[PDB]
């Protein structure tokens, strides 16, 4: 079936817990592999160590960017940028897992988990999962954010990988 994959996340150095992703690999199959690939670290870069550098309370914590740490970089497993595979799945509440962009066609390893339902980013970004487990995680980060996306604590992945 479908990928589970985990993100254990730290804030200041001490850890939160665990959020644990489904990734919807029978409708994006690419978004998805990108994803679980980038957490197991397999092709020798990804999540681990990286950071959740914009976090907004009341709509989504965002992450992925392993190179830059700032929101301009990251890298997908095939190549900088890829596609917009598909707009099937929409943002429907909170737990939604959705690729960040800077327009269309430009995914590479940022995403974004929603604290609430996002419908204007629907037909704009590629939902490609949701959280099976550890909302209250992803809660605790959205804590930590600020109007600006500033964070207002360190929030580190230091370790994921894929269950299933
Ligand atoms: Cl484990």
């Amino acid at each position: 079936g479908n990928p589970l994959v985990y993100l254990d996340v730290d804030a200041n150095g001490k850890p939160l817990g665990r959020v644990v992703l489904e990734l919807k690999a029978d409708v994006v199959p690419k978004t998805a592999e990108n994803f679980r690939a980038l957490c197991t670290g397999e092709k020798g870069f990804g999540y681990k160590g990286s950071t959740f550098h914009r976090v907004i309370p009341s709509f989504m914590c965002q992450a992925g960017d392993f190179t830059n740490h700032n929101g301009t970089g990251g890298k997908s497993i095939y190549g900088s940028r890829f596609p917009d595979e598909n707009f099937t799945l929409k943002h429907v509440g909170p737990g939604v897992l959705s690729m960040a962009n800077a327009g269309p066609n430009t995914n590479g390893s940022q995403f974004f988990i929603c604290t609430i339902k996002t419908d204007w980013l629907d037909g704009k970004h590629v939902v490609f999962g949701h959280v099976i487990e550890g909302m209250d995680v992803v809660k605790k980060i959205e804590s930590f954010g600020s109007k600006s996306g500033r964070t207002s604590k360190k929030i580190v992945i230091t370790d994921c990988g894929q269950l299933s």
